[PDB]
C-alpha cells in the first residue's frame, strides 16, 4: 500500500505546496547511488544541490553522528561544549583563517558574513551605523529585504546594497572608483549556482580581490555551494590563488548529514564581534562539529579535491563529444564536479524536465533549473568507471530523445 | 591535557567572540542532567532556551536519529524523500491543521509566517502585494509595534487600520526579556479581536510550543487556535533545526512552488527525529508533567522569596519559569549567583542583567525538582 504515490499523496494533503519535484519518492542512498520506494537504483546527479559531496551515508559520518548524538547534541552558547573548540581550530588551520564562526544554515552564514562586515566598516574603517553599502552580483537575500517589504519583523534599489552584473570586472571598478569609501565588501559566488552554473572569465575572482584590497574593502567568497572539494580545490578560491577576507562555507561541510555554516575571517575582521546580540541556539553544537570534523576528514583523506578535479575535466570532455552528436545541447559549463547543461530550447518549454524524466527512467537523477538547464552534479566519491558510465547513460538519454 | 581550561582557550583563540558562557565545558548529557569535561555532574537549568524539553540524549530520539541517518539524511526537495509525508500527516493530526510547511531555523519559520500572511491578505483579503501590514509586540517598516499584553493597543491599532493589516503575531508568553506571562484572556481576546476585523492571527510558539508550558501548545490554555501556528526548538527535542508553520488550507490555497528553495527544510533526518520528539512529548504525558510540576516549582521558590531579599520575585506557566534578582540589570549578582548555583550543581544563565531563567527538561522528576529547589535555597542562603 506505502508505494510511492502513497507518500507523494500524502504530501499533496499535508504539506505545503512550494515546490515541484522529480516525482521519484527516494528511500536509502548509499555514495553516489539512491534508491526509490520500488527498490530501483539511481545515480545521484544533484548531490542535494551540492551539500552530499562526501556520497550519502557515508561510514564516518554516519559513525561521528551517532557517536555524538549519544553523549551530547546541544547545550546552546549559555555554556562551553567540548567539542566546538577542537572543530573550531581544526578549520581554521586546514583554511588558514584565525577565526571562525559556526552557524547552521547557508542564508545564515551569509547573513553573518554581511552583518560582521558591516560592522567591520564601522569599527576600523569608519562608515557611519547604517551608511555601508554591500555590492553583490545577485540576489542572494532575498526575501530578507525591503525593496518596495522584508519578512522578518526583528530601477528597483535595495538599500545597503549595490548590485551589478555577475563577471563584469569594470562595473565592479566603476563602483569602487566612485563611492569605495562607502562600501564595506563586495559578496561574490566564485561560481553562480542559482540559475544555473555560470562560471565567469578566468582571472575574475582574483582580479576582484585585489581591486577591493586597492580600495580597502573586503572581499567576501561566498562558497555555500562551491566550498569542500566540488570544484576540484578545497574551496573554489585556490584554484584563482587567492584568499579571501571573509570565507562563507555550508552544504558540504556537512555532507548533509546536518546543517553546518561557517563564517571565518582574520583577527583584524572577526575581533569586531562581541559578546551580546541575539544569536542562534544550534549554531556550533557539539553534533554538528562532530559531523563536520568527520566530513572535513572525508575530504581530504580520499583526496576529493584532486578527484574532483580529474573526473570533472573527464566529464566535461565527454559531454562536450555528445554536444557534437545532438542539436538539444548548446553547451556544458563547470569547475570539477559542477556542472550544468543548457538545453536547446525556451525556459518556458518542458524538453529539459521531459529530458530529465528520460534520464531517470535510465537510473540517473537530474531536474532542471530556470526551465532550460540541467546541472550534473554527483557526489564526489564517484569512480572514474561510474562516471563513464553515468556518460553512457546521458549519451543514450540524449541520443535517442 | 585536554582539561576545561584547554578547550576554553581553544574557543578563545579560533572562534568569534559572539557569546559569554558560563565558565562550564560539557561533553555529556542525559535526562536532566549534563557533566563536565573533569566528570562533575549539573542539573541543566536552561534546557537550551527550551530546546531540550525531552531531556538530553533521549533514547527514542536517538533511535530514530540513527535509523535515519544510517539510511538517508538529505535528497533536497528537488525530489520527495519516504519521511517527510508521514511527518507532515503526523503533525497536521496531532495539532489539528490541514498543512504544515517544514523549515530550519526559528527565524526562518517566522519570516515564512509572516510572508504566507502577507500572501493570504493579497489574495484573499484584496490588500495590494507590498501593502500590507503586521502587528507585532514591543520585546522596521511594513510592521506596527504595540506594547506586549496591551489589549487597548491592539484594538486602536485594528480600527484605525485593520483595512491594510494581514496578521497580528505574538507569543503566549514572552520569553526574551525574562518570562512575561500576559493577563489572563490576553491571547483569546487579541485573537477574537483579529477574527473581527479579518486579520490574521499568528502564534509564534518556537519556545512556548511543545509541552514546556503545561499543555502541547501555550494557545491550548487560553482555547485559541490561531490562524497560523509556529514551531522549533523542542519539535526535534534539540537533536536537529526543525520548524515549522502550520495554517489551514484557506491559508495555504495561496502558497505555489517558487524560485528560491531550502535544500534541508523537510529532509527525512529532520522528519524522522521531530516524529520521535513528538511522540515522546505524547507518550511520556510531558504537558501534564510540566504543568504539576511546574506548580511545584514556582510555590516552593515562593517559599524561598520569604528567607532571602536577594530575589524579588517568580514568573512562569509551566516550567517556563524566571527569577527577577533585586538588583539593577547594569549589575552583576544575578552573574555571580549562576557561578554559585554551578558550584553547588546547577546550570542557569542571567538575560538582561538581572533575570535568571529557570527551565529544566520536562522528564525531570518531583525529587529531583525539590533537589533542585535545595540547590537554589543553599545557593541564595549563602550568597
Amino acid at each position: 500500500t506505502k508505494n510511492s504515490e502513497y507518500f507523494i499523496e500524502l504530501e499533496e494533503k499535508h504539506g505545503a505546496h512550494n515546490y515541484h519535484p522529480l516525482p521519484v519518492v527516494l528511500d536509502r542512498g548509499e555514495g553516489v547511488f539512491v534508491w526509490d520506494v520500488e527498490g530501483k537504483k539511481y545515480y545521484d546527479f544533484l548531490s542535494a544541490y551540492s551539500a552530499v559531496n562526501q556520497g550519502h551515508s557515508h561510514p564516518k559520518i554516519v559513525e561521528a553522528l551517532v557517536e555524538q548524538a549519544s553523549k551530547l547534541a546541544l547545550t546552546s552558547r549559555a555554556f562551553y561544549n567540548s567539542k566546538l573548540g577542537e572543530y573550531e581550530q581544526k578549520i581554521t588551520s586546514l583554511l588558514g583563517f584565525d577565526k571562525v564562526l559556526p552557524m547552521n544554515s547557508g542564508a545564515e552564514a551569509v547573513e553573518t558574513a554581511v552583518k560582521l562586515a558591516r560592522k567591520w566598516s564601522y569599527e576600523v574603517k569608519g562608515i557611519a551605523e547604517n551608511a555601508a553599502k554591500i555590492i553583490v552580483c545577485e540576489n542572494n537575500f532575498h526575501g530578507r529585504t525591503t525593496t518596495i517589504f522584508s519578512n522578518d519583523p526583528d530601477g528597483p534599489f535595495t538599500p545597503g546594497f549595490i548590485r551589478i552584473p555577475y563577471n563584469d570586472i569594470a562595473a565592479l571598478e566603476e563602483v569602487l572608483s566612485k563611492e569605495a569609501g562607502n562600501i564595506a565588501a563586495f559578496l561574490v559566488e566564485p561560481i553562480q549556482g542559482e540559475a544555473g552554473v555560470y562560471v565567469p572569465n578566468e582571472g575574475f575572482l582574483k582580479q576582484s580581490s585585489e581591486l577591493c584590497k586597492k580600495h580597502n574593502v573586503l572581499f567576501i567568497a561566498d562558497e555555500v555551494q562551491t566550498g569542500i572539494a566540488r570544484t576540484g580545490k578545497l574551496i573554489a578560491c585556490h584554484h584563482e590563488d587567492v584568499q579571501p577576507d571573509i570565507l562563507i562555507l555550508g552544504k558540504a561541510l556537512s555532507g548533509g548529514m546536518y546543517p553546518v555554516s561557517a563564517v571565518l575571517a582574520n583577527n583584524n575582521i572577526m575581533d569586531v564581534i562581541k559578546p551580546g546580540q541575539h544569536g542562534s541556539t544550534f549554531g556550533g553544537n557539539p553534533l554538528a562539529c562532530a559531523v563536520a570534523m568527520a566530513a572535513l576528514d572525508v575530504v581530504q583523506d580520499e583526496k576529493l579535491s584532486e578527484r574532483a578535479e580529474k573526473l570533472g575535466n573527464l566529464f566535461r570532455s565527454e559531454i562536450e563529444k555528445l554536444i557534437e552528436k545532438t542539436d538539444l545541447i548548446t553547451k556544458v559549463r563547470g569547475k570539477g564536479l559542477l556542472n550544468a547543461i543548457l538545453i536547446n530550447d525556451t525556459p518556458d518549454s518542458s524538453t529539459a524536465w521531459n529530458l530529465c524524466l528520460a534520464l531517470k527512467e535510465n537510473g540517473l537523477l537530474a531536474k532542471p533549473t530556470h526551465g532550460n538547464i540541467i546541472r550534473l552534479a554527483p557526489p564526489l566519491v564517484i569512480t572514474e568507471e561510474q562516471l563513464l558510465d553515468c556518460v553512457k547513460i546521458i549519451e543514450k538519454t540524449i541520443l535517442e530523445f
